[PDB]
């Protein structure tokens, strides 16, 4: 109840008082942003992936590797969103941590069309994949 790891994912600017709610994006069925032809990252943001096995987050590959547990927590982070969605992969890594997906949500009211997560880097040490998600909602809009 009000308890953001888990029931809700809306996080509020502190300096404008602007609640980003992402539950917009709750896509379950999961959003696609592909690595290379055929295979992708099957996102949700904020709500258990139904594409995959329920409860994961996001799914890499065409096979079942899950890039993190759907987490609800958005967070406001270096002024963007960040949601990191951990424990899916436990890859076998240099910290092998797992393969978690931080998803930074950066301001862009020109991405309507182009509101889609792009893979920025993936680091295969850290197990980490960066997101950049463009989208209007993390502006920080009086």
């Amino acid at each position: 109840m009000k308890s953001n790891e888990h029931d809700d994912c809306q996080v509020t600017n502190p300096s404008t008082g602007h609640l980003f709610d992402l539950s917009s994006l709750s896509g379950r069925a999961g959003f696609t942003a592909a690595y290379a032809k055929g295979w992708g990252v099957y996102m949700s943001i904020c709500g258990e992936n139904e594409n995959c096995p329920p409860g994961v987050g996001a799914c890499f590959g065409q096979t079942r590797i899950s890039v993190g547990k759907a987490n609800k927590r958005l967070r406001y982070v270096d002024q963007v969103l960040q949601l990191v969605y951990k424990d899916g992969s436990p890859c076998p890594s240099k910290s092998g941590l797992s393969y978690k997906s931080v998803i930074s949500f950066v301001c862009r009211p020109e991405a309507g069309p182009t509101n889609r997560p792009m893979l920025i880097s993936l680091d295969k040490q850290t197990c980490t994949l960066f997101f950049s998600w463009h989208t209007p909602l993390a502006c920080e809009l009086a």
